[PDB]
């Protein structure tokens, strides 16, 4: 099985004005984060791909041209979850059929679901498509909140090999260590990298990389080397252009930064504001400047 | 136009232990809702109808069934908002089409949505479909929450008629009647019907009314005319069988309810859990017995 | 033991500038809302009265000041509450040999108390006292939320008679009624004064009653009678005096409303803002001229 | 000036079946403190010492008596804060007048102050006693939340030294790290040592340390050296203990723990449960068993 630690860009999808996916710009963002980025991985449609908002025959598609473009180059990773678990399903052996690595599905959400529930989620789509899969948490916008008992319940399940912590539980991290040291954990917030990995997560999945990742891996191997320091100075880095970031506009931020590396990173979709401001263009150009030149 | 006002069941939909839509379940449901609860109208593709479960050619069905039985009958609604746009205005054209009143929509969850999107995605799906808009409103499931001013802003819109309100702020509820007395708000708590009609709201849109619709219309009618020791009296008797309701679980009892009645509602769609328990079915059949018999 | 029922002024306080506590403009406080306000009683050493800011001899002082002046015109209900249970009951004997004709206590904050606790909490105060006892639900500030079944373990002690409800949830409201039919409620958010007596709440308490004091009456006593619309306006022009006194800070402003009725209701207690700047004067003056003349 | 970087105990304080002071067993847990756990220092008057329930005067009792136990051993910090800011100046002069060496403050809580208030609060207890000051964060308990920019402004006054950052946002941390360098910081949070220590926080106070001080300093000496795995490994058997403690009940069990030490730690103060059932007794016995024997 393909080794699926260290560093991947959630990948961001460049779409064109009408909100319809611009193919030739989103195989440069992932020409740039394998070539220039040199991540590990990416990981395909999740909320950092504005995959939510899409259909799911555009959802086919990005990952139709993220494998076809990243062969076998990376590990990738294929977030296929959603509140329609057929659709899910539907997804999941798609990417399977296509050769993605393993899948990841978000806690369905909008309804309150029980664990049970969800748990149920988790066992279908796995036996549905006979693929590996990553547990999704992202408590911020699903509002799901599950404990340590309830990842002990998926992990039941063999075939779910850990998950994406996108979340600043820290406590709950060192629990699922402790618990579970054979299940893998991605740090999902880049900005938290070093405390995450100084409690030994397997790798992070971060959309920042996709501008960031070189910064990112350095935080990351050095925290793991011990070099608390080193990495610090780097995170202190990283966090001045993340907080830049931020305030600017996460997705369009990174699509203007990577404008600026000559990549056609497109619009963001719609409902999301589609196109950047003078001032936001004027923040990235700074950011730019000041961090990634 | 159609009058709007009045009592709204909000729709539930009858789907086989596959997930697939019973629409001849469906139907018996459409029937026992005009015919034997006697409502105003019915809120289609709304949350109780199971609606952000389903894919766009499901929710083109529903919509299709319930207007082809329904006709001309009674006012019909149609919730056709999501977290993608295009679906919305997709929806929001084949619902135009059918001939369905007016157009509602969720406000646009998962991710985290400024106000001057939120305002755009309305104003988009008014545009490209010609229709009337209620907007729906509910807390509790997307986090989405809108004070006053950001009302009279969706208000600039001569195609917005009023909102949903699935929330029991009472505060925000007079707010709205003092500040736009020209536009409606229909109650979307059943158990705070009462209180709601109070403030003189227009209507009310509520799941319990697929089986408590003679009691709801009392109360609604009962307290616009000042008899609120005879409403109060109904309303209690009606929070008594929706404690039973939720306690027993929203969807699958009302769903077990109607089969008392003899209709066939069949299951829920997964990931909800689709069929009842024994206790579930036990504890249906003791609420019929004390509440609708 | 005297009638609790009908409109209770949550008492103001006030200060001199050092905020030592100004006796002759408390005593000028107590005689507006009697003389004036028409008030049916007095709630004393509750949050609007600055209590919890205070030492307790001070909340001794302010209770033996109210009971002097108020003597047997009126109702008096005195808050002895604390995170200090000893203080609770030093106070709660104090006030009940001052002829107090009950207690109240809000629910110890600061820590995360158990039900079991609270529960005990409440029993020691009453049991110390042999006084009868108000509970609370004020969540926003305390961060406490009681279920059905809680209220019903509180009421198991006869000598609790009801609750000073501060948390606008209707539809345990609704329950309380049903549940506990000889229990009394007293509705805290002036705000929504009409939807709470349209399920029959037996009182209210509130800080904007020794100012508005006239209205609330009518609110109360036109809702009792099933003239709801006429209760409305009276409830929108309440709302919109509230929405002024709540935008420009409501003490301050509760206060400077008193001044421009000749009451020397001074200034706040530290750590609250003590002096209302020339802005909060001017507005406070405007409010007066459009409501209160 | 004291050098207050390291490990501070948050000192608990015994009390007797009545809710009194148990000063024999306050000097016993003092001495355990300073002679077995080998703190830097203690943090006194704080929520873990009980504060919140207590009068002004055992407040006062509680700080004569650890310093004269203490003396000149170790560093000491007198906790101050209350919702009573006359009471904050009376307990800061007199912890002052006893030579504690900072003086800290939790947030004004129960009412919603804002920012300037906050700081006026603070400004206020260093003008009036003259000596230094740690902020708070401590969101859990109050709920206010502040930010870099908020910080700033409080750190304006040169003698406000750092932060108890009990709550555990790991991006807010590095932030403070970055824009105010020679600020301290004190984790809070005993069971996210590692993670805090990994960032630089200067020392930690927390309530376990009283029981576990030894682990407690390997791994914030180990982080900061750089030796993650082997600090890490007594996160975790760490985290094992206080995962039971928490299970048990914070404050009880703590103090049967140090029962098993020889300390007479007595019971805790009303409103909390003052005495351990069989169960939270035999639980202390199993913890100290596996993990402090």
């Amino acid at each position: 099985m393909r080794d699926l630690k260290g560093i991947f860009s959630a990948l961001l999808v460049s779409f064109n004005e009408d909100g319809t996916i611009n193919e030739k710009g989103l195989r440069q963002i992932i020409r740039h984060n394998i070539d220039k980025m040199k991540v590990d991985g990416l990981y395909v449609g999740g909320s950092t791909g504005e995959n939510f908002m899409l259909s799911t025959e555009e959802k086919k598609e990005i990952f139709r041209i993220a494998k076809d473009e990243a062969k076998d180059q990376i590990a990738l990773i294929a977030q296929v979850g959603s509140v329609n678990l057929k659709e899910a399903v539907e997804l999941g052996k798609y990417a399977t059929e296509l050769g993605y690595d393993c899948l990841s599905a978000v806690t369905p959400f909008y309804y309150k679901f029980s664990f049970p529930e969800i748990k149920h989620y988790y066992d279908t789509i796995i036996a549905e498509t006979g693929s590996n899969m990553i547990v999704y948490s992202i408590p911020f916008l699903t509002g799901v909140n599950m404990g340590i008992e309830q990842f002990g319940e998926l992990y039941k399940n063999p075939k779910v090999l850990g998950v994406k912590f996108t979340a600043g539980d820290f406590y709950l991290l060192e629990r699922l260590k402790k618990a579970y040291p054979n299940h893998l954990i991605w740090a999902g917030f880049d900005e938290m990298m070093l405390p995450a990995a100084s409690l030994g997560v397997d790798g992070a999945i971060g959309s920042t990389f996709n501008v960031n990742g070189v910064r990112a891996r350095q935080i990351f191997e050095l925290t793991k080397a011990g070099k608390l320091k080193e990495a610090l100075e780097i995170q202190h880095v990283t966090n001045d252009l993340i907080e830049g970031i931020l305030a600017n506009g996460l997705y369009l931020t990174i699509k203007e930064l990577l404008k600026l590396e000559g990549v056609d990173a497109g619009y963001c979709r719609e409902p999301m504001t589609s196109k950047a401001t003078a001032e936001q263009v004027a923040k990235a150009k700074d950011l730019k400047a000041k961090f990634l030149s």
